[PDB]
């Protein structure tokens, strides 16, 4: 018995609504993709199937595209990618666009694989196109894109016939574009990026009432406020360390609308985000791009030396609720983590604390992860009593995002057990 159901919105199209009244941490909904991807950035550094990472991966020797934690995941992915690595073969040493890699698994997967649960609700064939709206600068992007899969698939798809039924690959790509999940691992790094068509009914909210979290490709959907029976469900489609103004770039861009959301009306939170000198965070935020793009590579020796000038500087420096001082804060933590600076990782993590707890209201996964964090490189140091307090606050915030179905639950119950003997001792 489902507790949501597809409904026709007023406004925003088709949307999910509660069929009982939910409660805070209530399991909604979990899908595995209809199809997914590793990304550009953690390709050979994550299993291509469970999105682990691991220091030595086996490739596929097909097309040495394709890279595994194991012979059981190699042997298990190969049905959803024995026609794409004829593609990615004859295609060397082009690497196609993720989304190029993405709409090819789409297309395999509903030609050669059965009804995929994860289209129960709400189908490829049913999603939102945006089309009337998309620019023209927007459709000679999709032109481009359209163009690149016949290139990349001509060895599987020469024609129609090879395709689901009146396919439109333009259509294709202008679902992809505004129905595609970033794919998250537990430590909350995008590591994939997948589509889930029932999960693809949720509309937007800047402050929504339902989360979802991924546990490699498994994707949960939990409630995260009370909901009433009729209520919309939403998710925020967007990183919560974002201006009004940012959000809007994005959900225009993307998304094709624009938010009337209380917070978009009142820029809520802006004011604080963009504290301390204009000059310095343009070039923080503009330092971040290169930052970013370090850390999608797994280069963490190259994040935390552009980080540490940043927050080292010997000229003028950034609040630490400054959200672009935030993010470079965060990008120093994991880098440190990485590299097993762990005294470092701490002092970054703990300046997060606060900050995370102002711009992650309610039970938000982030701040769940980030307070594990810092719990965890607390109990490391023998910090037993803040460790514990900050292991219970991660799993207050967890059991509400994450729940008894997420493995990383099972792994705080862990540190909970330790760090609690440690204090009975
Ligand atoms: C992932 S789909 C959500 C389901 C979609 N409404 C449908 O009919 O399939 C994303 C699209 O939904 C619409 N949308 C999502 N959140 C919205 C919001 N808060 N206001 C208006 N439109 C919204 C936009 O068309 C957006 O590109
Ligand atoms: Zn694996
Ligand atoms: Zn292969
Ligand atoms: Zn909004």
């Amino acid at each position: 018995p489902l507790k949501v159901e597809k409904f026709a919105t007023a406004n925003r199209g088709n949307g999910l609504r509660a069929v009982t009244p939910l409660r805070p941490g209530e399991l909604l909904f979990r899908s595995d993709p209809l199809a997914y991807t590793v990304c550009k950035g953690s390709r050979g550094v994550v299993c291509d199937r469970c999105l682990l990472g691991k220091e030595k991966l086996m490739r596929c020797s097909q097309c040495r595209v394709a890279k595994y934690c194991s012979a059981k995941c190699q042997k298990k992915a190969w049905p959803d990618h024995k026609r794409e690595c004829k593609c990615l073969k004859s295609c060397k040493p082009r690497y196609p666009p993720d989304s190029v890699r993405l709409l090819g698994r789409v297309v395999f997967k509903l030609m050669d694989g059965a009804p995929s649960e994860s289209e129960k609700l709400y189908s490829f064939y049913d999603l939102e196109s945006n089309i009337n709206k998309l620019t023209e600068d927007r459709k000679e992007g999709l032109r481009q894109l359209v163009m690149t899969f016949q290139h990349f698939m001509r060895e599987e798809i020469q024609d129609a016939s090879q395709l689901p039924p009146a396919f439109d690959l333009f259509e294709a790509f202008a679902k992809v574009i505004c129905n595609s999940f970033t794919i998250c691992n537990a430590e909350m790094q995008e590591v994939g990026v997948g589509l889930y068509p029932s999960i693809s009914l949720l509309n937007h909210s800047c402050d929504p009432n339902c989360s979802i979290v991924f546990n490699g490709p498994h994707l949960l959907l939990r409630a995260v406020r009370d909901i009433e029976v009729g209520e919309e469900l939403t998710i925020c489609y967007l990183d919560m360390l974002m201006t009004s103004e940012e959000r809007r770039k994005q959900l225009r861009d993307q998304y094709c609308f624009e938010c009337d959301c209380f917070r978009c009306q009142t820029q809520d939170k802006d004011a604080d985000m963009l504290t301390g000198d204009e000059q310095v965070w343009k070039e923080v935020q503009e330092s971040l791009k290169k930052i970013e793009e370090l850390k999608a590579h797994w280069k963490w020796e190259q994040v935390l030396a552009m980080c540490q000038a940043i927050i080292s500087s010997n000229s003028e420096r950034l609040p630490d609720i400054n959200i672009y001082q935030l993010k470079v804060l965060d990008c120093a933590m994991d880098a440190c983590i990485n590299l097993g600076l762990l005294e470092e990782a701490l002092f970054y993590g703990t300046r997060t604390m606060e900050p995370y707890r102002i711009f992650f209201p309610g039970s938000h996964p982030v701040r769940g992860v980030q307070v594990m964090k810092v719990g965890k490189l607390q109990l490391h140091q023998g910090m037993f009593p803040q460790a514990m307090k900050n292991l219970r606050l991660a799993f207050d915030i967890m059991r509400v995002t994450h729940g008894r179905e997420h493995s990383l639950i099972e792994d705080l119950i862990l540190l909970l057990e330790e760090c609690d003997a440690n204090i009975r001792a």
